[PDB]
């Protein structure tokens, strides 16, 4: 694998809400500096809502030597909504280009799922619910928004341009430089599929994969968020009590990463480094321990400050070890 990747969220925005209430550059640098350093990853893809936070992630990751995947991920946006977001993060994508920076813009993710008007539905659990012949008319469009998407983008920004998919989405890949694509496993094909993704000649990504840690999680794949109780604000508490199991998020990445390298990937992006409003309380009633439905890698304190990296307010789990293992070769 060329691109050894995670994915790095300086803030989701959904109705107004950042899914990372702090977004100190200082803090953000040591984060990147770590998972150049001690994750061995060589890309990182700098998701957000935010284009300035995505801008501060993504110069510091390029100062730091880091490939840059420049990726906002708009959430419940309209059409001129995304397509604005999309011209402000191409224009900086392409300052930080002209420095010299190795970047790759990604036209948003999941766009059917993750914004309306798409397919049916007021929300992303409207629109996931739905998948119980619409597909023709969901690619239709999704197409039709990518081209138009990827002119916009192309017109300010001079690098490689690539799109997060879901595989039913059935994108056209004619306009972009890279196919990625958001694979979770739930099993027996799977390596058969990633081949014939990597069959059809450009180089591919998986730009999402990952599991939540709590025992089973692995199983539930890209469902692991439901058993999370939501609020204004963000995620309130859990549904039930969970028990933890780090060892099975750690497995479950290791090995979607060795069907990656085994079908011929050109990079992928685990899915993620921090989730940080899915705070960790170990020492409370495991509802409250919404760590335990992160995919985040590392889980974050609300009021401590870690042991192995003393300046930082969370702790490796098991999958952090393992991503460092696999990616130092």
């Amino acid at each position: 694998m060329r691109a050894k990747g995670i994915s790095y969220d300086t803030g989701f925005v959904k109705n107004g809400a950042t899914s990372r209430k702090r977004f100190d550059p200082d803090v953000v640098e040591r984060e990147l500096r770590i998972i150049r350093d001690d994750l061995h990853c060589t890309a990182v893809r700098v998701m957000g809502g935010d284009p300035e936070r995505i801008e501060v992630a993504a110069a510091h990751a390029a100062d730091l030597g880091l490939e840059v995947w420049f990726s906002p991920y708009p959430l419940e946006l309209t059409a001129e909504e995304m397509l604005s977001l999309f011209a402000d993060c191409a224009e900086r994508a392409e300052r930080l280009r002209r420095r010299g920076a190795e970047v790759v813009f990604v036209v948003g993710a999941e766009l059917s799922l993750m914004n309306p008007g798409f397919l049916p539905g007021d929300s992303t659990d409207e629109r996931v619910a739905l998948l119980r012949e619409q597909l023709g008319e969901v690619s239709a469009r999704v197409n039709a928004f990518l081209g138009k998407a990827v002119q916009l983008v192309r017109e300010r920004f001079d690098g490689k341009v690539t799109y997060a998919s879901v595989p039913f989405e059935r994108v056209d890949w004619a306009p972009f430089d890279i196919v990625s694509m958001d694979l979770y496993r739930s099993a027996d094909r799977f390596t058969d599929g990633v081949r014939d993704l990597v069959a059809q000649g450009k180089p591919v990504a998986i730009t999402e994969f990952g599991a939540a840690g709590y025992q089973g999680a692995g199983d539930r794949g890209a469902l692991a968020l439901e058993i999370v109780e939501y609020g204004k604000d963000g995620p309130v508490r859990l549904k039930g009590d969970h028990a933890r199991d780090e060892p099975g998020q750690a497995a479950y990445v290791r090995e979607l990463l060795e069907a990656f390298d085994a079908g011929g990937v050109d990079g992928a992006f685990v899915f993620t480094f921090a989730l940080y409003d899915h705070v960790h309380r170990p020492d409370g009633d495991p509802r409250d321990d919404l760590d335990l439905a992160s995919y985040g890698i590392v889980k974050v304190y609300e009021d401590r400050l870690g042991a192995t990296y003393p300046d930082m307010p969370w702790e490796p789990k098991a999958a952090f070890t393992t991503l460092a293992e696999y990616y130092r070769g």
